């Protein structure tokens, strides 16, 4: 049962961190892992593979960490690494971290991602708040009769707090695709038609599960490249990592500054 | 084999109803179940869970009924409850009722659904004939080399009969999504671009399977809400049920009136 | 492991053909199988079902052949028949032939398909070069962290060579859908919005796997019908086969002429 696995994981988290409730959770994936060093100093570091329900039996050798980090007056669970849908496992693994974090007390989920920029104004290394999303995966993490409204899924209140940290922050619509291939130029022209400003390979199911669980969500993209066809140059995964490493200090300091306002 | 399970189910239906052929079938899901009481008086009521192939081993406790109802001069199989794709089981469960109904003699399938209204003209409680659909599930119920043309999938002849019952009936294009989450406002703007007038979580596979089996299809949506982003208010599943209960008499009397014209 | 199965298949191919490296591969599916007789004279003909990894245990009775054909100065592996995604098996079966062909030495993949024409200029029996694609399947054949850029997926260099064979060849964007049902007219209007010129049921995963493996790709569609809603007439699978048989000589001679330029 997903709820039961989430409660079991939250109990292990409380026991191993010695902290009974974490009120905020942050998910870092590719593009954002370097930012951990500027975000804060963990008081507990746990391998995801040691926690119930996090890592598929299939491969345990590539999973990241769960961190307990004090940020302002909060106790923050930081997921340092995602198991992406493109690994080919059930979505329960994608959204179990959100569900476990909620069961541990998290009222707010900060979901970070890397993205390709579709919109005219965007630059490599630019953070962009997610105002809404397009789920283009043809999937949902909700199974059976679990209904959730996604109006204001990306909390307006939390985007306002982020704009206090940086009043020039852009905001835009994120298209979540399966991956792991990059899009063709024709696909990017299609996404422009569909109203996407950003394109990536994560996040949409985490947002849905978070809202279904009653948590508020803040989404932040790092633009790692302009999308296929815009510059004419080929894309490469090296760009994602390079942008993450280059932006690390700024991005960690931004997240810490915003979370302290919660 | 799906054909074999459909023939076995049709034989149980004939045996238990005492009726050798049902010439019409109706599928009622959320939004439409209250209409049964105005549609007619069943002569046989069977739990779906007692019929071969209807209900996944996984959960038998939420499935509805199969009714045998005389409507005009017809003998009508009424599926009172669907197993939706969002329950997470193979599509064979979604379309097995259509295939079983065909094997029982059904020449016409009336597929009802609840929908969110995308178009400017629509109101809560309004019935809308389905003129065409957009299958946005990335799935098909047809497996292997079973080809079907979907031109005039929603029989023009049957829509004309429905307009005899009510000459002011609107018609529009239904977008079938996986569900079970509601759409974001950005998703609804996308669906408007794609040409959808109605959005829901059923029907498209039933229509495909019906056409592949050689049955004519009439589709009828009940608008239960305007789609996300139109009013600015959040959506809720309570709206679907409330609209169904409020419209019950009108909707049952409409279906009976149209089916009598077949 | 897909790589291991591809290497095992390539070793069987080398052993049974007596040819240590095939430098070009061609995939023929519905619409194109008749063209084999004009393409060349195979030196070895193997059932796909005898080769590691080609055919699912589920059904071995419908799979085609693998041919070794000398075309110009090349040694060409010709896949005479595809196992389509709509058969319902893992994508590894879809893309295993490309991966096996690469492991056998193939530097260039020629991927043929049948398609419905969405664009104003197109005629039944017309070959059209694929300039780009839209993958509308919500799937990828790449599993885990295998990243590939799809800029110039359909090699500009190879399309130029094809235009030497026939300077009037049209080019357009191919939309790959799951199938096996045809599209509704509303779906076709949607695909026009999304920028598709051609619509079919194959190819996109083969292209992705080919690019990930480091092969160049040439894509060629045969227009077998105008898409749903354009003429108003219903579509039928008979049209695909009839167009394939009628175009056989021209299409085989075209492929041979282009491959000799590689
Ligand atoms: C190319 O390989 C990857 C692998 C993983 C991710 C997401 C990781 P996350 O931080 O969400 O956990 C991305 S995201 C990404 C940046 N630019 C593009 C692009 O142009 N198209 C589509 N997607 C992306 C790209
Ligand atoms: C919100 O929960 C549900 C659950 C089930 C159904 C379908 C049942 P059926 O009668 O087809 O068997 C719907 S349908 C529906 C009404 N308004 C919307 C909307 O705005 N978006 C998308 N879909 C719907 C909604
Ligand atoms: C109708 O049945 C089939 C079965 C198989 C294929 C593809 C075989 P391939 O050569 O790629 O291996 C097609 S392709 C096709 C032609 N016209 C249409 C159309 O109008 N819509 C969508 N698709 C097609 C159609
Ligand atoms: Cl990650
Ligand atoms: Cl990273
Ligand atoms: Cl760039
Ligand atoms: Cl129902
Ligand atoms: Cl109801
Ligand atoms: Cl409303
Ligand atoms: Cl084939
Ligand atoms: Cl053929
Ligand atoms: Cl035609
Ligand atoms: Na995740
Ligand atoms: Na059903
Ligand atoms: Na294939």
């Amino acid at each position: 049962d997903p709820d039961e696995l989430a409660r079991r994981a939250a109990q292990v988290i409380a026991d191993r961190t010695g902290i009974g409730e974490h009120d905020v959770a942050v998910v870092l994936g590719s593009g954002w892992l370097p930012a951990v060093a500027a975000l804060g100093s963990p008081t507990t570091v746990l391998p995801q593979a040691e926690l119930p329900g996090f890592v598929p039996p299939t491969a345990a050798g590539h999973a990241g960490e769960l961190l307990s980090v004090p940020i302002g007056a909060h106790r923050v669970l930081v997921l340092a690494g995602r198991i992406h849908a493109y690994e080919g496992h059930d979505l329960r693994y994608v959204v179990h971290p959100v569900r476990a974090a909620r069961a541990a007390g998290a009222q707010i989920m900060v979901l970070t991602n890397a993205a390709g920029g579709l919109r005219a104004d965007l630059q490599v290394g630019q953070p962009v708040l997610i105002s809404d999303h397009l789920n283009l995966t043809a999937r949902s993490p909700l199974v059976g009769g679990e209904f959730v409204d996604l109006t204001d899924a990306y909390s307006p209140r939390l985007r306002e707090l982020a704009r206090q940290s940086d009043p020039q922050l852009a905001e835009g619509v994120y298209a979540g695709l399966p991956g792991p291939h990059y899009e063709t130029p024709a696909e990017i022209r299609m996404l422009q038609t569909l109203g996407a400003d950003l394109v990536g390979m994560s996040t949409v199911h985490e947002t849905i599960a978070a809202r279904a669980a009653g948590a508020e969500v803040l989404g932040v993209s790092l633009v790692t490249n302009l999308a296929a066809g815009i510059t004419g140059e080929p894309l490469s995964h090296a760009e994602v990592l390079a942008a993450g490493a280059a932006s690390a200090t700024r991005m960690g300091a931004l997240l810490a500054d915003v979370i302290a306002r919660f």
